[PDB]
């Protein structure tokens, strides 16, 4: 029989019963409607020069400067993939849209505008701090992202304008930033640094609101660990510098705890919704999983609450507190008509060690241990990097478990004839790079066989390698080898699938994600993301 | 053109408290034929067909010492090998080996020839070899070990009955912290006993009684990681506050000096799919600033002062001691014959701030940039990477001086019309890459265009460098895209060039290295390496 999530579940609960509603959940049914895959990337089969010309301007036009996108009057000025369209999400807080050249991507900022907006209860957001790239220490969230939100809030802000109760607004980023250039000493000036563009990001929000709202808006940041010498907090048999600092890694948007969005997006918009744009995906699911969600988001906000290293603000009432937003209810609400659309099987998975929680709290790199060394006929991967290297140039591999390594997991799969297929950002993606080549991949396999418990003699090893594995590197059309994927995603026997965080690249940060068991839910991810990557994906032969 | 001695006067006017430290006035010195030791695969071939000079027929094996096929006539011998019985095969009972060898292997011929001559001394300083998996090992690998040991145990019989004993020092830069920081105590007891069986390993193909006094002996000047190691850099983060020894130098009788980019790693060069690089074999008073690199180092370790400690040990009479061998005399003799060969003008260049010497002690970066900054026609470029990533993926830069950066000297090459020729390593040159694309390197030398006194518009930018600037990495035929560079290599104008060990990516290291002012040596090394490399390796356009 093909894997079952219950097996996944059963398994933490027998090793680690304590973390249950913690670092992982039950089982549970949650539904997906059309539009629940939020898979951005440039258009496969083209050409990034054909789909660049998606945010080429005529002479007339002009390039938004909030969204980054042509203006526009009718389909015919608009390049490349892209159409003329007058979005919910550039409805500024006066109530006018913009009429922009759109793209598939942009799908993503639909999901979360028309999340937000609905919300009667709470939003939580929690995402990593966007990278430096010159212009002065952002927060949260850059480009068309931030518009986006802005504008979610201000429609919200009236939506609830006469509501009997105020909305809980959360914003959590994990912040890497002592640590970027010098470093460890430092941490005062830093808290200074993101105090002030905290402070600034929620008087931006604020100055779109009315007056007078019922919107109660925190934002915050998280780091757990900042030693460099010494472990976070963890059982690695691997020891390097760049694994003893954390911060989270985990990306949600969870409306009135129903309604989460969660993948490897980082709500930053020049990364996907520009030019050459990152292979990212998300999804859009709306149940019960939300509570696990919320649970999430409650470790970390608590983490903050207690510890405030960290640091956050809150608007409300049109103050400035430190009234700190530790608890968002966990318990489930069933919305009406929640169960429109496909019902699927899901449970949560996370990364919490590391100084938030106990040592013991990385239940998600076992559930994926498990999953592959489970899998009975097809393992499907698609990641930024599997290795990772260490500050003087050692390889770091996927972390130790006490059911073993990814790798070793995926050595047994190809032993006993199961297919991997491999899907890795390019070694020449700049910021998005592999880190190292398909033959390292191989070599590494190779050499898991020939240890343990196999023991098999090199040329031997090669045939299994060669007949169940295949490891291809991203690319639009096939001859671009340049492009960029960010994707934390696996699919086991064309039925169990992951969407969250978590790189298979070793790492200390914090992270969240979902496993979904289902055939049809699998089949449209395939149709509609897997299949066409797979076919436009570059083969380097060993 | 450029003149060597307007390098040194502008050092002595900036640094004269340097000048016989990290710096010496020019001085002849004399190369003979084979001076030149580049080693690399047969530029024009293919790797298939270089690597075949490894195979072995059925009847025949690999020699483990040397690592190639035995031998008994050169039908015997594939790729570019043929059979020879080299000296450095000689063991403690006078028997030599019939093995394949390649042209590569000059280097091991210059390595043995040089120490069995010696009367007096023999200084070898390197770098520790990298920890793949095997042991710790020291200060060789591979043939290296062989050719050292069967090298000493000739020089034993060679001084058998001398007046004086030989003193014969080996010192490696230690990297720290080892394969996390806080255990030093531990590290330097695995120092320990690397260095100790390495130097039992020597002892046991020694006579019993015999007159070298061999000291071997670790360096790392800094490891705190959290702060600045001794230099006046504008950039900082974590990879950048380590710091041991990296140059590279074998000096015997205060005479005969090898140096250049070689560690003395008998894998990485010898064996199938070398790395490319570059050492030279020269005669004269240059041999005396190299014997100063030297005592700085070993007094260092002699005499810490405190803070980090180093580790050393000593084996004479058939005894280990602790006596360290601080100073061998730099005072120049010259031997008879000596002014036989080519007649060249060279100077040395030295870095040793970073926690040995005061952190203004950093000369070799403000000599090439001068060097660059006046250029009259060309520079020539040849590195494994100009670049290096940071701890948390910043980019970091060929370091500032007080005459600007390397890159900002090369933009203003650019700028007056110089050609600049550069070769790199393959971005897919795994251990050895260059780690950024040649449009990484182009857009950083549009930037400084762009900034700095000139204040370019991109686009004109653009033409200085489509004219003048040519980057292109290392290929075997113009084709293979995954060979290795481990260069340390640059000419001005056809005419003065550096060889050492000072890579142009930033660090932290020591270096020593030396710069020859010669027309016809720069056209013997032009002809020999720079033509053939120059002309198989890859253009990436745009
Ligand atoms: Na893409
Ligand atoms: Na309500
Ligand atoms: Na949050
Ligand atoms: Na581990
Ligand atoms: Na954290
Ligand atoms: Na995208
Ligand atoms: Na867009
Ligand atoms: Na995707
Ligand atoms: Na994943
Ligand atoms: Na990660
Ligand atoms: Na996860
Ligand atoms: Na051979
Ligand atoms: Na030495
Ligand atoms: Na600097
Ligand atoms: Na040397
Ligand atoms: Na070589
Ligand atoms: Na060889
Ligand atoms: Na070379
Ligand atoms: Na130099
Ligand atoms: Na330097
Ligand atoms: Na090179």
């Amino acid at each position: 029989n093909e894997l079952d999530v219950n097996d996944i579940y059963d398994h933490l609960n027998e090793k680690y019963s304590q973390f249950n509603d913690v670092t992982f959940s039950k089982p549970s049914t949650n539904y997906l409607k059309p539009g629940w895959i939020l898979d951005t990337h440039f258009t496969f089969g083209t050409s990034s020069e054909f789909y660049n010309k998606s945010f080429d301007a005529l002479s007339f036009n002009h390039v938004d400067s909030e969204f980054n996108m042509s203006t526009c009057n009718d389909d015919s000025e608009c390049g490349g993939v892209s159409t003329c369209t007058a979005p919910a999400y550039t409805k500024n807080k006066d109530g006018d849209a913009k009429k922009l050249c759109t793209v598939p991507a942009d799908k993503i900022l639909d999901a979360i505008y028309d999340n937000i907006v609905s919300a009667k209860r709470s939003v939580d957001i929690v995402t990593l701090q966007p990278m430096d790239i010159s212009h002065l220490n952002l927060s949260f969230s850059s480009g068309a992202f931030t518009a986006t939100i802005k504008n979610a809030l201000s429609q919200l802000a009236k939506n609830t304008q006469y509501s009997d109760h105020h909305i809980t607004v959360r914003l959590l980023q994990g912040s890497f930033t002592p640590m970027l250039g010098y470093d460890a000493e430092s941490e005062e000036e830093e808290i200074r640094q993101l105090s002030l563009t905290q402070t600034n990001y929620l008087s931006e929000i604020a100055s779109v609101l009315p007056e007078v709202n019922n919107l109660d808006i925190t934002v915050g940041s998280v780091r757990s660990c900042n030693k460099l010498i010494s472990n976070c907090g963890n059982n690695n048999s691997q020891k390097d510098v760049l694994l003893n600092v954390a911060w989270n890694h985990g990306k949600i948007i969870n409306v009135d705890n129903q309604s989460v969005i969660t993948g490897g997006h980082n709500l930053w918009g020049a990364d996907y919704l520009q030019r050459n744009p990152v292979n990212d995906l998300s999804i859009n699911i709306l149940g019960p999983i939300a509570s696990t969600a919320t649970k999430y988001g409650n470790t970390l906000w608590n983490y903050v609450c207690n510890n405030t290293t960290n640091t956050f603000v809150t608007y409300a009432n049109g103050q400035y507190t430190y009234d700190c937003p530790a608890h968002i209810s966990s318990t489930y609400v069933a919305p009406t008509d929640a169960k429109n659309g496909l019902a699927v099987k899901v449970m949560s998975i996370s990364k919490l060690n590391n100084g938030v929680l106990d040592k013991d709290a990385d239940q998600s790199e076992v559930a994926r241990v498990y999953a592959f060394k489970n899998a009975t006929k097809s393992i499907k991967i698609s990641q930024q990097a599997l290795f990772f290297k260490g500050a003087f140039g050692k390889v770091l591999h996927p972390l130790k478990t006490i059911d073993g390594t990814v790798m070793e997991a995926l050595a047994s799969a190809i032993y006993k004839g199961v297919t991997v297929d491999i899907v890795t950002s390019s070694l020449d993606g700049g910021i998005y790079s592999s880190g190292y080549n398909s033959e390292f991949v191989y070599n590494y396999l190779l050499n898991v066989l020939h240890k343990a418990p196999y023991y098999l003699e090199r040329n031997y090893a090669k045939t299994f390698l060669d007949k169940n594995l295949h490891i291809n590197f991203i690319s639009i059309n096939g001859r671009e080898t340049n492009n960029m994927s960010h994707n934390k995603l696996w699919i086991v026997d064309d039925k169990v699938f992951y969407v969250g965080s978590h790189n298979i690249y070793p790492s200390s940060l914090q992270q969240f994600g979902v496993i979904v068991d289902d055939k049809d839910a699998t089949a449209q991810l395939e149709k509609q993301l897997w299949t066409p990557m797979w076919k436009n994906s570059i083969h380097v032969p060993i």
